[PDB]
């Protein structure tokens, strides 16, 4: 019956702020809206403006040398021929020009940076110290991925992620994709002003030996009475652990998570 997400001022948590809030936050349900956080409304609109602007204006060639040349490869464009794609990682990306270079790199690096202090915030109140120590595991290998939506519906899963940190901007006629389970039930996850959503995922789980849920959600389509009005966007960006990070096969299973290989321990990278 307790369906609702909480909002947190990051800026308060690194207080010491609704500490016992926070933590049955973290145990109970895995996700909340964030402010105060180091991200803007109008830098993600920057960021949206200059890629849709590639979308509409770009030529065949430009588009070309910047597609992903195997989807996998979850860097530069898909579907620039539902939805277009831009993915970007630490490294090896994929940029139509210079401007749209320092635009998106430091876009990736503010969420980045978010989702680093968020996470160390993760860590803090469940009493969490990583093997290797807090710095080295959250100096890890995020993706970021945007996806926009110009003019069969999958089942909830949950993030193999630390944390992922969710901006996006409304549909005009006020369609809410975005739901995830809360408290039994499906909640929807509207756009709000300044604030973040943060879910927990599995990695989070883990290393915190099962203090912290990683809740399942999924993104609905509009039926057909609701595409008028329906374009929107949404940046999405996973804060995933090194390749070599590693868990306890047992606490993994025990937690809910489809593990399919053997052995005391696994890898990231073996799960992956």
């Amino acid at each position: 019956m307790d369906t609702t997400v909480p909002t947190f001022s990051l800026a308060e948590l690194q207080q010491g702020l609704h500490q016992d809030e926070f933590r049955r936050c973290l145990r109970d349900k895995g996700l909340f809206y964030l402010t105060d956080c180091g991200l803007t409304d109008t830098e993600l609109k920057s960021a949206k403006d200059l890629v849709i602007d590639f979308f509409e204006h770009g030529s065949e060639a430009e588009k070309r040398a910047v597609t992903s040349p195997v989807p996998t490869m979850r860097r530069g464009f898909t579907g620039l021929e539902y939805s277009m794609c831009y993915s970007m990682g630490t490294a090896d990306n994929l940029f139509p020009s210079g401007d749209f270079e320092r635009i998106w790199t430091q876009y990736f690096d503010r969420q980045y940076t978010a989702s680093r202090a968020v996470a160390r915030e993760v860590l803090r109140a469940t009493g969490t110290e990583p093997d290797g120590g807090v710095e080295a595991f959250l100096d890890c290998e995020p993706l970021l991925r945007f996806r926009y939506f110009p003019q069969l519906r999958m089942a909830p899963h949950y993030d193999l992620s630390m944390v992922t940190l969710i901006q996006q901007t409304p549909c005009a006629n006020g369609f809410v994709s975005l739901q995830a389970e809360v408290g039994g039930a499906f909640t929807d996850l509207p756009y709000r002003p300044d604030a973040v959503l943060v879910f927990c995922g599995a990695i989070a789980t883990l290393v915190t030996g099962g203090q912290v849920k990683a809740p399942r959600h999924h993104v609905a389509a509009p039926r057909r009475d609701q595409i008028a009005g329906s374009s929107r966007t949404s940046s999405v960006f996973f804060l995933r652990p090194n390749a070599d990070f590693t868990f306890s096969v047992p606490l993994a299973r025990e937690c809910g998570f489809d593990v399919s290989l053997d052995g005391e321990t696994a890898t990231f990278q073996d799960w992956i």
